[PDB]
């Protein structure tokens, strides 16, 4: 019954793969980030020692889908960007809010939320196949994912706004360098080397796994839902104007040019 | 018409360039720093986008300038040196409140209040000519330009401690690994490479880049200011004192 | 001192680690005191710095849970808490120390033995050295502020990496995370730490001080705080039911095998 989604859960885990229908490329839209919550709101309540998330295909995750959106706005611009500001806002808060680790294995682009999300998760591991943007500016927006703190704080001021500013695309090492991936296999053996590890994150006691993650993240919760707001309460102003969706319109003008 | 400074308005941006004349190797003394906050206070007023910032030479900016500095403090320590320890503020300040997007092209040596300024900055870019100190120590003063929050938050504790304690030199790529510079580009291309990238952001909607910049920045500024403040405070301290001018050195 | 070799002159005090109570230079509540004894004396007297530094092969291998594993066949109640307090009056020594500890580390630096160099002010490595802290492996949550100064100076994906998997550093890979300020080779590496070493004595110590204290500052509450809530799960955890469930595996494995 999920569309968007496949979930597996064996050997003290779930294993969320994103594997999206309802959009392409492992796109974001309401249905698809509703489906997640559902998935990882279970796995808090179950036995689950921790979850694993990661994508079916050649793309991890290519953030917000801007002519689902787009669609949208035609509709009623004021009523649908307040709609998914309050989407990407939950969503995002998720993944704050989410009690037990979270362990992502990137196999391909992460763009946008794709990218900013990753943060929010407890360790990331890619393949050089795997790199990473925010190209939020090319489309016309402020940040999402909390990016606007969690990439200064990853990655220091001058990278951080390189990529939010600039749209950088990071290969898989690089992004290792600047903080957003904690380690990076060869595509080979990839898989291998991500399950090798979550059996031996699944073999320890899951409680000092719980008591070791709120012991890193009580630092930061408050000021990871404060940005979350901010950034989607900017959303809001940037996505409800008539202009919003201008930048983005030129992108798409650039690519069938091309 | 700015003695130090060149300053070109075009294309949606402001180009700023260090010249210094008062100055050797483009150091910093209050008259440079006056006519760079001045300059920033008309982009920051007028329809510019973003502020590139870059030097003429082959030096980005040594940093204080300590011979005009000396000639200065045995002259009257007390004013001399609560004059110098204010106008490091203001400078500091006036990047810490600056709101639109100032990208920074290091083409040379960044010393001192040179290299600590480039965290208030937004981007860094740099090619291998540039390298990076902060010899505090060695001159007998503690830290300014905020680096002594800063510096802790691009390049963990154990890196800056030996910038600020140490006066350890960084080439363009070992500042890129400690979080100082965004990216380094090949000497040869390295103007193209910027200027590019600058149009590109130029002709992006300047009221996102503004939000962006806000949103980036909003969770430091007091901790900025305060800190700013600290370091000005301790450099009073030292330098309105008798044996403070000990360590400054040839 | 029976496990510690000071030396103080040139303006700077030195203090080795060179066990004699445990295996791999590791910390029992008795090593743990004379270094807190050698950093007082350290404190009070004229030295600009310390120099923290190990004799042998190893640099400290943690806590030394030989030691602790024979108290808590003893009394388990009674030891845990005394375990826990010993570490939290050692981690905050180095949290309130106020002149520069510079630190060469020359061989591998486990558990609290690396846990505690983001608490020290600059760290030179040998590219010999290697860094871990396997704290879930054994069914522990961390210490020495680890919790809060792993994702500061690495950021989350990279410090959740170490704290929940047990990764091992190269000293160059630790030197890209932030734990490391620089790393010397085998051969030149004791002429490269003295050099700067006698660099940094000949400065001014009160400039050395009020450095460190504006670099210190904003973080000190924190720590702190930080030290409190980790010492408080390890009671909770060394208190529970399945809290020694991994603990004596320990007896089994040789320093690189954790």
């Amino acid at each position: 019954r999920y569309r968007d989604i496949v979930v597996r859960k064996q050997d003290g885990f779930t294993h969320i793969l994103l594997s999206t229908k309802s959009s392409e490329n492992n796109s974001l839209n309401p249905e698809v980030m509703r489906e997640v919550q559902s998935a990882l709101s279970t796995a808090a309540a179950d036995d689950s020692k921790l979850v694993l998330l990661s994508a079916v295909g050649s793309v991890f995750c290519c953030g917000l889908d801007f002519i689902y959106f787009i669609r949208r706005l035609t509709d009623d611009r004021k009523r649908e960007s307040t709609k998914m500001a309050e989407a990407i806002r939950n969503f995002v808060n998720t993944f704050i809010q989410f009690k037990k680790p979270i362990i992502v294995a990137v196999n391909g682009p992460a763009i946008g939320l794709g990218a900013s999300i990753l943060p929010l998760c407890d360790v990331v591991w890619a393949n050089e196949k795997a790199w990473f943007q925010t190209p939020y500016t090319t489309f016309g927006q402020s940040p999402d994912g909390c990016s606007t703190v969690m990439f200064p704080k990853i990655m220091g001021g001058a990278s951080a706004n390189e990529m939010l500013l600039s749209g950088r695309k990071l290969t898989a090492q690089e992004a290792c360098g600047k903080g957003l991936v904690s380690q990076v296999f060869w595509p080979g053996t990839f898989t291998q080397e991500v399950m090798v590890r979550i059996k031996e994150l699944a073999s320890c006691n899951p409680v000092v796994l719980e008591e070791s993650k709120a012991l890193v993240r009580c630092n930061m919760k408050m000021e990871l839902e404060q940005a979350n707001e901010r950034e989607c309460e900017v959303l809001k102003k940037i996505w409800g104007s008539a202009q919003g969706m201008d930048s983005m319109l030129k992108y798409l003008q650039r690519k069938i040019d091309e």
